[PDB]
């Protein structure tokens, strides 16, 4: 009873209490489990790489939050962005190449033009050949002007990465976990100066999922109600006129994001009832499982398997567990077996 | 004499020959250099971590020409991700999706058709408000054709990386120096898996500078003509039609380039005639330069400076150093001198 | 066809060809992959922890032979240690303490002799309760005894590791991946002088699975007959009279492990044929596979699985693939389809 | 007198006193000492590796009362232990391999059944050679009752390493320098799994040998009688009824022990009385000392040596040196004299 | 203007404030840099490795006062070095090799007093080519006896740094930056014992330049008057009668030490007006400067230059800065421009 | 017998052959070992870190050959610090300071001469307080004398170290091992430079003690005669006139020095009759030992004991050993008996 109990909490392992049919039998094993303590959980949270790749983040406990500071200090940096691009010194390197671009065209033009004998400038007959001349400027001037545009992109990259390696290398010693998806924003903050296309906060945003946990008392998650979203969590999407979306933000945290370093009280009959023992098996098999999405929704994202760290107790009647009694893979998920 | 030469060549210094006014000196210090032998250079040379930027390897002695032959082959994958795409099981994800965003467009399509009330299939009067639903219906369906694009550039890339990862593996390897390098070659290929936009082989390859050398006999470079090209390297130019480019290939190698690890014997008093000493100086103050451009070229490469690795030894009659010796940074160089 | 096949190779990738009915395609693909070469691949070997577990071990390529001939010398130590205890300076050390155990029993003796007063050595009446004492002194002797025999095996313990720990030196510096094998077998060596029970050299011997190869040609495997026991080797067993019995020896090498660093070339239809392909696909996804045991012998080892590493090539007619092109897990493992 | 004894405490230094004649000089140098302050000393104790083998310890200063307390714990795990192989899911793959036992003996007695031709079943004449197969199975079936004897064992103890590795993975962290000793218990308690033999809790616990000490006060102790044992500590024995025995909780600190990263300040005239100063100079000399034990005791202890880490400071009366000083290793070990 | 203010405290940069002709807008920057923070910087400081020469040492924030603390201890311990050579421990040492040195001088002494045959103890004629004898003894005597003074010192040192080690080791694990200045002590007090010279306390204490500082309020140093000496610090030097000299206690902070690791506010015309334009620039340009010394001052120091760590706002009317504006090292340094 | 030796050999063992009166049974021995081979030795030899202080050193095996050889170049390196001298370059540094400490000394005497009130330049009465002016300007100049002095040999010291660390920056790489070694002759090159005092050679080579040896065969020595000199090595001394000295070049290695790696031979018989079991017994309880002096020599050195790492193998007849067998240390170090 117990004792089972007390054995399955101390080994690493999923139980199963049976119990008489009277009700609140979670609540009693709730009470239980919520005086222990466990080993400290890190914060297991997801984090955008791109507007389409997510990817689970490990943070030293307590240490999600001020991240999620940093990040909205990060998304405004635009706003300082936009002030650097204002200043004189900035200004002069890019007139500076501005100059050395009209210069190019506008030699061209005058050595064009010195066709004083046939010609007059446009803006005969015949041509005379120097009608192949007339398109090496134009071609010329155009090429001259797209190698313009990517030098001024170069140069406000340049000038944008200067100041954002100041205010990212605190964030990278501070947080040397978050180190892809800081680079990840730094880029992209990178490119908001290349391009002036504004950053969405809600598709780089972390997505913290539970709160932090010092282990005492110990995470502990009752779920009466054991469907696939619920369980695993689940994708939204934006339906806006008749445009789908979805981004990071639109993750929906289940049992296993909320109950991570601690315990996930289940009830089995659920379990049973919904279509869920065969992917809550593979779940655990694999140790890992990714959220629930709409199959043939017209957006999606890459999204990293989540970690299943937790430690599970079913809780029913034996009635309860005879469907689940006669699987051979229930018992070597659940070695222990406790009573009322 | 022979005396201060040795007292140079042991010490780290650059030195200076002092002799009468009989030509060949030069040709006397390079068959002295020539038996001498030096710690083994490494192989430095130039390589494009993108179309525009340029970068200095170092590579332990006689491994670029590995590298250089592991390069065609990877330039040559490209006819391999070809027939990768030809594969019945990529076609198979193709569709799979394709259809996928095909059921969307055309069930929205069909709830946009029960409009048997007062529409009739278009590809009234009046409208009715279910003027908007057409609308959704477009916007959705531009949405979806959209997203589907890059659902396809998002699966050649994945496909395109499993094939790239297993040719790229062993280079890493062999190449650990070359890392960020092969990285940029990788991405590249990648992304002509999703654009089909062919690679110039030239934009790609690295650019050997010079044979690597043993240490036996020494490199050495005799200098007679101090320009700033010959001594910088330049950056060349292709001009076809009016169209202005360069790429990392048409980098050409000085003196610097190629006396690294060893001598470089220069003619002093073609250093004065040229507008050369004061750049020269700087180089060897800084321990690096660039190669000269031509200002106000309308295009352009960013190159990183190459480190400076040699001895230089000064040749000359006494009146040839006159000039030179009136400066105090002169001695502060040369700090040795020697004689006939 | 030839670039289907090339696209394989130079990808990680499992493939399929597909055939006229002639015979001998098979004979074809060996012919062309014996003409490629493959990254050295290491020795993969299996050794005894103990005489009941199996560990894979893995050395570098041609390093095995030199340990077997190691451990050929190891065993005959027996003979070594044998002669160590017939050596002066030990039988000194072990008469010593039997001296120590014999004055503690034939003083506590004499002090129960004393008993001139009632008794009269025996080897009354009445008792007169030093009854009680011939007691302590007959449960202190077999006490005395047993922990004298204890100190000694002790002692030969100490004396054979002292010899032992000489021969192992060079071993873990020569063999440094074989740590735990040199320590199980310096274990059983001591535990020889402890006891005289001597070692089954078949119990304690590296079992090599192939031969040592370069790379250069790739190892290649032909199975056209994908029995279970082919496949994944077997385990043997020695029945003599009626006693069951087995041994690290007895395993019996299988394609998996003779393959491995290179190419698996496999019939078909004879993998469907036979129970295979559900056990080959399993094998394949977890990246490891056991031997066939006979299951309910009264007699068996615990053996680590086996690492899967070779590349598979599956050859048959388009009939013999339909029976598998129908199995969704087909084309997610053999992503490449050749021809001809 | 105060700069002599500054001097050889600010130096390494072993000092001696020289006072008068009255008494008390201990209780000021004392008092003395007690206002000083030393670097924190690491808490030195001997732990058991066996039931015969006792090793030292060091761990951080305060950590060895936690320890000790985590023993505690494990300890108890017999009584998990106990209640784990009371669990179905065990008593389930138990009598699966009892029956797969079972099957073999009583198949075999099946096909020596078959010999109704001239025998009919034992629980002619005459034999018939059908006499070996009797063997056969009786021999058989003896080696599979062995077999199966042993399999439990190890089927017993996989179950209880399971278990006992949730229990150890947060004390090897929590004490990486008592790993050896936490192996220990491990596999103690695993083998109680195995056989049923229960643990002496004395021969298992750590035997800690002072109060942990923050250097201010330093540890000080005191001796005025100077005998071996109270030096060096000894080992006690149990002798109950005639049986005599001993372990690692029986071994009782001396001075070297309570002393540990502080000052022993000793009596020189005990010293000289008792037979001590060849064992004292012998101990300096080698760091280390052993604690003594009964001669011709049958029962022992195999004990590290415990390393000396204190200063000393002999005190008495000229009269109470003049034995010593003619001892040229006294002043070797005593460099520094302070009067009064 | 607040927002350039911000860009440039959150970006890297040294910028400069225009403003109109009213005084005290230093006041104003002032007021609103000191509710800023900064990251904690570490204590820069001068370290005398020699008499002669100084090194810059870097110390963790708030360590540099316990290191000077640690060293006027240091400096006592030639107070103990004497007491140690008063003990009768190190006086016998030192008298046993005088005796060795006697005896060797005072038998060569009786070997050349057995010349009673044609001389008598000098303290004839003629000489007899004894007289070369005469000379071996003297020479021999001159040359035992420099050869005994030596000895000593060896003595004396290996004595010495005994002591000492036990005083440096925990300075070393305390201060594992200032072991070459540790170290440079240590040599120093080794030498007092073979030689009876004093320290000079002044030549050997660290020169602490700034107090220690969290952050919060960051450095801030306002210099209305930008002489070469305010800016870069300046060694003084003493003359007691015609005799210079000078020492590490002698050099004294400038703006660049004060400001180090926070903000330096600087008057532009002041800059202007003073030489200082050049030289401020060059140390910007560098990283480092040295403090300003007399040049042709009979008296010097070896200075490692001091690493430059501050942002710099300089602050002026319009007018302030066109002689500043005109100048391509000015924007180049000076990167953002902000207002009132 | 054979068993025995072998027994010896295989593990570390000291041994003791026992034969018959018939000689030459070393010859015998000698010829099975110099059929074995030996894990490859290093090279073990004495450096001097100064003129009386010598290292031992440790080199992989063949090292020690180059290492020399690179010091005999070393020690050559003083011609070129000469050559180095002549140079224009220093000597415009050192004529550089030398005006600047003529100009202050002969300003304070232009200062001085401006007495043209009541003095006269020297080269009244009465004196009238400008007399202490005199002495200012006298003490001034002495110490702007010794202050130059030293500024110079800083100078040339600055200058060599550049030179030398050109030279010494291969070795340190080549020979990390030697680095110490290294180190004190670059100080010691270094002092030439500041006082031309030329180097002894022999004071600064090190001292080869035995070829390098590959193991194959063993390194072997056998000692018929037993003095402490031929088994430790002794250090010879020069006596020139009546002058004492010695250097690391007058070490002679012994036995211990020759057999290292390897076996030493040793006549049982011999060892007796000379001082020197005594000795031995503690050399190898030791591991290590020094060679012999000769006590109440005017001159010596501080020399690291020299570590033992050979097999030693006694040779005598039954006879020869009783003397040895009858003491306790003599099993305790010669485990191994052999015989004929």
């Amino acid at each position: 009873a117990r004792e089972a109990l007390e054995l399955a909490i101390r080994g690493g392992f999923h139980a199963y209490l049976v119990g008489p049919p009277s009700l609140g039998k979670h609540e009693a094993l709730l009470a239980y489990l919520s005086t222990q303590s466990v080993e400290t959980p890190p914060d297991l949270l997801y984090v955008p790489l791109s507007e389409r790749k997510v990817a689970v983040m490990t943070l030293p406990s307590g240490q999600e939050i001020h991240l999620a500071e940093a990040v909205e200090g990060l998304l405004l940096e635009v706003n300082r962005l936009d002030e650097l691009f204002r200043q004189g010194s900035f200004l002069r390197e890019k007139t500076q190449l501005e100059a050395r671009f009209k210069e190019a065209r506008e030699q061209q033009l005058e050595a064009l033009r010195r066709e004083a004998q046939e010609a007059g400038f446009a803006l005969g007959p015949v041509p005379a050949e120097l009608s192949a001349r007339l398109e090496e400027v134009t071609l010329g001037s155009m090429a001259a002007s797209a190698e313009l545009e990517v030098a001024l992109r170069r140069l406000r990259r340049d000038w944008a990465l200067h100041y954002l390696n100041n205010r990212f290398e605190p964030l990278f010693q501070r947080f040397p976990q978050a180190r892809a998806y800081l680079e990840a924003l730094r880029a992209r903050l990178a490119r908001y100066a290349e391009t002036g296309e504004p950053l969405d906060p809600a598709q780089w945003r972390p997505n913290l999922l539970t709160s932090s946990s010092s282990g005492t008392p110990p995470p502990i998650v009752y779920e009466p109600y054991a469907t696939a979203p619920r369980l695993f969590g689940r994708l939204d999407y934006l339906v806006d006129r008749g445009v789908w979306s979805t981004n990071v933000s639109l993750i929906r945290p289940g049992a296993v994001h909320r109950a991570q370093g601690g315990y996930l009280i289940l009830d089995a009959l659920s379990l049973k009832r919904e279509g869920t023992w065969e992917a809550f098996k593979r779940a655990l098999r694999n140790g890992q499982v990714e959220p629930v999405t709409e199959p043939q929704a017209p957006a999606g994202l890459e999204v990293e398997p989540f970690p299943i760290q937790m430690q599970v107790m079913l809780v029913g009647t034996p009635e309860a567990f005879e469907g689940l009694e006669e699987d051979p893979a229930f018992s070597e998920l659940f070695r222990i077996r406790a009573e009322f």
